């Protein structure tokens, strides 16, 4: 299998690495290093970033998809907004997921709080080529 | 290919089960298995699960990832909130759809209506592996 | 490689066609093409279809995932409703990307303005086979 690196970013020292469940998961559950002893709020409406404290260093020829826990959506009306949020092998950057409150309630942040799961697949670049003049994909 | 298994729960029998429209569609419509006669409201703002009454048995190697239907999205503002949802081939439970309302008007949830559109894939789990120390991914 | 073709509109004649970035990127930006000198105003909470002025024809085996750009989505609350948005190898449609302000300011569309990233990929359709009688997929 392709290997993907992380790197733990000082406020991630501490938390468990993205792992793997069962050799049957998908994803990997991210968790949220914010500081601990802070609860971040996040009312109706609002959105932010929360850091995971890693950076990946995914090799050439895959991606990660950063989707949505169900149950967060579910008990919370949270979702990441931006999902499927793309992440390439070119981003070194730290890994933040942007999270939106689409429910009723304050929602507390937590450090170790589980956010968003990251789904690692290949990823194709296709030959685009101009050409000259019912399917999924209309409206 | 690969076998998708589908075990039918009750409130399932008389509904067609997930097919492929043709030999170049990508998904497969999802179907409401509400009660007959029942007419379930989801207001603006407002989200639900909804019932297939299906249970998947995923294959080892492989996934299955609800999206929203983009008609619906469309004429009616309703969406998957934790799209794409992540089925697991561990995930031996009734597969629902959680939908939200985006738009301004009451929406009808009806048995039968195609509801989401599930997409089935490989998937892989990298090693994962810790280092020391512009690509899309981060805001 | 596999070869995504791409018929331009006249609203697309003078727009760059999607491209990679780099041999690391996992899509492909994706603009409006939307008339020269009309701001398109979308308000919070409104969703609108916004035209690329492209036809795709996907060669069979494969889709195209429409998803968010991640920027607009932290910086203005835009998303795409019906992310991953699917497109088939049978879609011969116009591609249109349906955009939702799910911030609080009034958002302008403008011609050229990246509005989504396209992502190619290959799809499978299982054998689906009814049978009788913890894992992601629950909530």
């Amino acid at each position: 299998a392709p290997t993907l690196g992380i790197i733990r970013l000082e406020h991630a020292k501490g938390l468990d690495l993205p792992a793997y469940e069962t050799a049957g998961s998908a994803g990997m559950d991210l968790r949220a290093a914010v500081a601990e002893d802070r609860q971040i709020v996040l009312l109706p409406g609002r959105r932010t970033l929360v850091p995971t404290g890693l950076i990946l260093e995914i090799p050439q020829g895959y991606e990660v998809q950063i989707r949505p826990r169900s149950g967060l959506a579910f008990k919370n009306g949270i979702t990441c907004l931006n999902t499927p949020g793309t992440i390439d092998s070119d981003y070194r950057g730290e890994v933040k997921v942007l999270l939106i409150n689409l429910g009723d309630d304050d929602f507390r942040i937590e450090r170790g709080m589980r956010i968003a799961q990251a789904v690692f697949a290949p990823v194709i670049q296709p030959k685009i080529e101009e050409r000259a003049k019912r399917g999924a994909g209309g409206f």
